[PDB]
Parts: structure tokens; C-alpha cells; sequence
């Protein structure tokens, strides 16, 4: 099952999340991405930030070489990291991502975050006192360079991630805009369901793509350990028992039924195989309303250190 993007391309509605923290050996990304394709995932979400594009690309090429899929059957996403927003850096960053993955094109290239950072080799450039160094970049010029990557055939579609309404409007209202973003990939789950942003995106022909749809990896470096564990929610657990599924499957199916494309990370073979069951059942309208009732404006990623960034996306209502 796919959704038609505003540029005519098609995006599978269930995507495999590939981020794993640095303590996980890089070889794991190759192993689990192969498992994901074998289980039925056809949309694969990576990024420069994840330091795994070589391994994720190897997995895609493995499943092509063994005859399981063709390149046209796979929807591969990468993302432009925030140290590469300056327009002259955009196409080389994409070409480097393609070289790592050994792919001729990505199906989707995203601006990973609106919060530009100092250009250089470091993913998180810091000054003398350990403070992250921001950069000021007109994201409309970044977007024009993204459009040129689409026209060059290096990205089939282009989109954004972690943008709020105001930041989307800045692109949408840009003079001489050639391609709208096809999507906005954002944190989205029953405790932070993004209903207003979803409505806005629908009104602009933009797909909302949910990350941390299972409640995030709860990495103690960026998630409060005292935050509620999404998959332990009593309503999700009751719905799982009713449908003979699992809380994770309820959380994924919720997004599909509200028009949201949903990512799911797992580095566990059994859970990878479980997650494709999202297509095997339906939630009732009443079930959906129960899940809607869980919304509590809870964002798992602790971005408070970036609150002073002029492009911090979470200060606006949506
Ligand atoms: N654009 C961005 O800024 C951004 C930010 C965050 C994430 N993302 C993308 O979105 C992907 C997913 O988001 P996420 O990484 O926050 O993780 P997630 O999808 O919310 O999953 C969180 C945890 O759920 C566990 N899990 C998976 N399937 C399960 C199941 N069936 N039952 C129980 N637990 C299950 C996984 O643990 P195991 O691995 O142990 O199964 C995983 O660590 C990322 O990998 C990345 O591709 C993008
Ligand atoms: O993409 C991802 N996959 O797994 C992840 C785990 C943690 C953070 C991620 N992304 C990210 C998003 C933001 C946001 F949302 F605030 F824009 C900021 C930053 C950072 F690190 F720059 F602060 C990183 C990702
Ligand atoms: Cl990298």
C-alpha cells in the first residue's frame, strides 16, 4: 500500500526506521535492513546523520542481487544534515550519500531539520565551552538546491523534516517555487498526534510521515527516562488485547487510518516480522477516537538545548 505524493511518485505507507545508536555495530544495519525487506518493508528511512548509509545501501543491493526485489520496488530515503544547508553544499551532500549507498538516486531526499549548524566535518560542531554552533541560512536557498537535485534525477522526490507550519509556509510561499515538499517527517504518536499540523499538511497536499511512532528508542542521552512509555499505555494495551495484536501494532495502525505514513524502527528480527502485520487488521472508528484521546503534547526528543535556535520548531502552537 502506497500514497500518491504531490509530484506523482508513490510512497509506501509503512517504512523501516534504520537509526541505531553508535554502540550498535555498523554491520547490524545491513543485517536488519535485509530482514526488513524480507518481511515486506519496501520503504527504508536513512540519513547522513545515521552513519549507516553504506550498510543500508548494501542491504538494498543484496535484495536486488538475490532477485527478491527490483530497485523500483524500494523507496529509499536519505536526509541532508544541518551542517550542509548552505546551497552549494546540498548537491555534494546528496552525491556523497549516493556514493555511500552505491545507489543512482534516492526516492526521497529531506532537509533533516530546519536548525542550521556550522558547516564542517562534525555532525554537532561545538565551541570552546561545548556549546553547539548554529548557522544562519535562508532555507529557501537550501530548498532551491534541493529542487535542482530533483531536476538532476538524483532524488525522485524532495521533502522536509521537523518543520512547523511557519517554516512550511516559508517554502510554500517562496517566489518561483518549483516543487512543494512532498512530505514533512515529524515526531508523531498517540501522545503527540500532531492533529493540527496534519490538517495543515493535508490542506497543502503534503504527506505527514511519523517518526518515533512507537514512542522512540528512549535513548537516555536525549529522552527523559521518567517520560511515560508509550507502549505501556493502558488504552493501547486494551486495544491490543481486543484485536489480538500488540501495542506497537495498534500505534502503527492508528497512523495508517488517519492518513499518516508511519516509520517503525526495530533491530530485532521477531519485531521486524511482527510490524508488517499492520496491514492484517483494522481499528474501528471508536478505537481511533480512544487513541485520539491519548494526545498530551509529549515530545520524547529533548530538544530544549536548541530552544534558542531561531528555527527551533517547537515554540509555535504547531
Ligand atoms: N527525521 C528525524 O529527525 C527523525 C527522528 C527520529 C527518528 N527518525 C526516523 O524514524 C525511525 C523510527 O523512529 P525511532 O527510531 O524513534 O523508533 P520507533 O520507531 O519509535 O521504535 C522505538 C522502539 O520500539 C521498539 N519496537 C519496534 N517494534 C516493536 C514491537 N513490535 N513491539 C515492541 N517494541 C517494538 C524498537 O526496539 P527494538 O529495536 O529492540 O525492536 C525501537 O527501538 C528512526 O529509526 C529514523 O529512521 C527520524
Ligand atoms: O533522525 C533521527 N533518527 O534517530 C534520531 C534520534 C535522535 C534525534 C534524531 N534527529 C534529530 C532531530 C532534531 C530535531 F527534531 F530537533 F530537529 C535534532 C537533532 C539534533 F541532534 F541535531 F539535535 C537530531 C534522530
Ligand atoms: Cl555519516
Amino acid at each position: 500500500q502506497c500514497v500518491k505524493l504531490n509530484d506523482g511518485h508513490f510512497m509506501p505507507v509503512l517504512g523501516f526506521g534504520t537509526y541505531a545508536p553508535p554502540e550498535v555495530p555498523r554491520s547490524k544495519a545491513l543485517e536488519v535492513t535485509k530482514l526488513a525487506i524480507e518481511a515486506g518493508f519496501r520503504h527504508i528511512d536513512s540519513a547522513h546523520l545515521y552513519n549507516n548509509e553504506e550498510q543500508v545501501g548494501l542491504a538494498i543491493r543484496s535484495k536486488i542481487a538475490d532477485g527478491s526485489v527490483k530497485r523500483e520496488d524500494i523507496f529509499y530515503t536519505s536526509k541532508l544534515w544541518s551542517t550542509f544547508h548552505r546551497p552549494e553544499l546540498v548537491r555534494p551532500a546528496l552525491e556523497n550519500s549516493l556514493k555511500k549507498a552505491q545507489l543512482d538516486y534516492v526516492d526521497l531526499y529531506l532537509i533533516h531539520s530546519p536548525m542550521s549548524l556550522k558547516p564542517g566535518e562534525e555532525l554537532s560542531p561545538t565551541d570552546e565551552n561545548g556549546k553547539v554552533i548554529f548557522d544562519i541560512v535562508d532555507l529557501c536557498t537550501t530548498w532551491e538546491a534541493m529542487e535542482k537535485c530533483k531536476d538532476a534525477g538524483l532524488a525522485k522526490s524532495i521533502g522536509v523534516s521537523n518543520f512547523n507550519r511557519r517554516q512550511l509556509e516559508m517554502i510554500l510561499n517562496k517566489p518561483g517555487l518549483k516543487y512543494k515538499p512532498v512530505c514533512n517527517q515529524v515526531e508523531c504518536h498517540p501522545y503527540f498526534n500532531r492533529s493540527k499540523l496534519l490538517d495543515f499538511c493535508k490542506s497543502k497536499d503534503i504527506v505527514l510521515v511519523a517518526y518515533s511512532a512507537l514512542g522512540s528508542q528512549r535513548d537516555k542521552r536525549w529522552v527523559d527516562p521518567n517520560s511515560p512509555v508509550l507502549l505501556e499505555d493502558p488504552v493501547l494495551c486494551a486495544l491490543a488485547k481486543k484485536h489480538k495484536r500488540t501495542p506497537a501494532l495498534i500505534a502503527l495502525r492508528y497512523q495508517l487510518q488517519r492518513g499518516v505514513v508511519v516509520l517503525a524502527k526495530s533491530y530485532n528480527e521477531q519485531r521486524i516480522r511482527q510490524n508488517v502485520q499492520v496491514f492484517e487488521f483494522q481499528l474501528t472508528a471508536e478505537d481511533m477516537k480512544a487513541i485520539d484521546g491519548l494526545d498530551r503534547n509529549l515530545h520524547y526528543f529533548n530538544s530544549d538545548s536548541f530552544a534558542s535556535h531561531p528555527n527551533y520548531p517547537y515554540s509555535d502552537e504547531y
